DNA sequence: CCGACGGCGCATCAGC
DNA sequence: GCTGATGCGCC
DNA sequence: GTCGG
């Protein structure tokens, strides 16, 4: 990491931007520069060296030469000894606060672990649980762990029918020897983009791996969405695992492709990865590529056998998994 | 200079 | 009840 | 905040 100060910089920035700020693109522009500047293989000597890297302009610029010469950021220390922007950074830590109830929470003068608390009354069902797991959602899983939920979720989806495919994605499919949470893409072939043949796919396996005591708590669900929480089962006298986030998404078969290109990630290279295709005239989404017309209106699905097709259609040399995490 | 910035699932709520 | 906006989440 | 037209 040779350029973890200046990184962890603007990724504090990001954060400011978009919990306290609600500047969605200031944010999106912060995490962008942290992340082609995480890959530039170079120490960093000075702003005008960074200003050469794309997302990178004259203020990133500025501010890294304030923090190559003093190790800080003014800017940043005058946030952080702001109460109520460190009151909102802090709630927003809690899956299923955000921007807007954080800064609502504060008004109400809840704005410590303690406070929200005593007033799990005031919550919804999401910010509830994420309460509940506040600690555990905030440690990361070592891959040894990840392959041991792996197993468990594969080998209970097929238990329930032997036509699902089960698909670890996220920063497990990028290889990562730790992974912020479970993202598991779920294909079978009665639902397609054509048809949906059974109702209750998500449903079923939902279902069995809470059944098998897995998934323990849901954060939300639909037809093809999951947001859960998990834990690996210990074995007797030992403590218990951590609570995971659990996310599963039931895909169309047919698009397959698209959905694993979509759930692989990393977010950064989607948007990158999207916004390219977005100026080579086409349009990126978990289900399709489609051509732009003249209009600016998305086309009709292009045939798609894999992921290098997308890639092809862009213009852009293949990217395995592991060469994803931006 | 200024329009655009990726795309979409689920929960909540206002207006009808 | 529905629909459209908004919040919050996934990558 | 940065980029491209
Ligand atoms: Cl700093
Ligand atoms: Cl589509
Ligand atoms: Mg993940
Ligand atoms: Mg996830
Ligand atoms: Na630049
Ligand atoms: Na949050």
């Amino acid at each position: 990491t040779l350029n973890g100060g200046i990184t962890d910089m603007l990724t504090e920035l990001a954060n400011f931007e978009k919990n306290v700020s609600q500047a969605i693109h200031k944010y999106n522009a912060y995490r962008k520069a942290a992340s082609v500047i995480a890959k530039y293989p170079h120490k960093i000597k000075s702003g005008a060296e960074a200003k050469k890297l794309p997302g990178v302009g004259t203020k990133i610029a500025e501010k890294i030469d304030e923090f190559l010469a003093t190790g800080k950021l003014r800017k940043l220390e005058k946030i952080r000894q702001d109460d109520t922007s460190s009151s909102i950074n802090f709630l927003t830590r809690v899956s299923g606060i955000g921007p807007s109830a954080a800064r609502k929470f504060v008004d109400e003068g809840i704005k410590t672990l303690e406070d929200l608390r005593k007033n799990e009354d005031k919550l919804n069902h999401h910010q509830r649980i994420g309460l509940k797991y506040f600690g555990d959602f905030e440690k990361r899983i070592p891959r040894e762990e990840m392959l041991q939920m792996q197993d468990i979720v594969l080998n209970e989806v097929k238990k329930v029918d032997s036509e699902y495919i089960a698909t670890v994605c996220g920063s497990f499919r990028r290889g990562a020897e730790s992974s912020g949470d479970m993202d598991v893409l779920l294909t079978h072939p009665s639902f397609t983009s054509e048809s949906t043949k059974q109702p209750k796919l998500l449903h079923q396996v939902v279902e069995q791996l809470q059944k098998v005591h897995f998934i323990t708590d849901t954060l939300s669900k639909g037809e093809t969405k999951f947001m859960g929480v998990c834990q690996l089962p210990s074995k007797n006298d030992e403590k218990e695992y951590p609570h995971r986030r659990i996310d599963i998404r039931l895909i169309p078969k047919d698009q397959y492709y698209c959905g694993v290109l979509y759930f692989t990630g990393s977010d950064i290279f989607n948007k990158n990865m999207r916004a390219h295709a977005l100026e080579k005239g086409f349009t990126i989404n978990e289900y399709t590529i489609r051509p732009l017309g003249v209009t600016g209106v998305a086309g009709e699905p292009l045939p798609v056998d894999s992921e290098k097709d997308i890639f092809d259609y862009i213009q852009w040399k293949y990217r395995e998994p592991k060469d994803r995490s931006e």
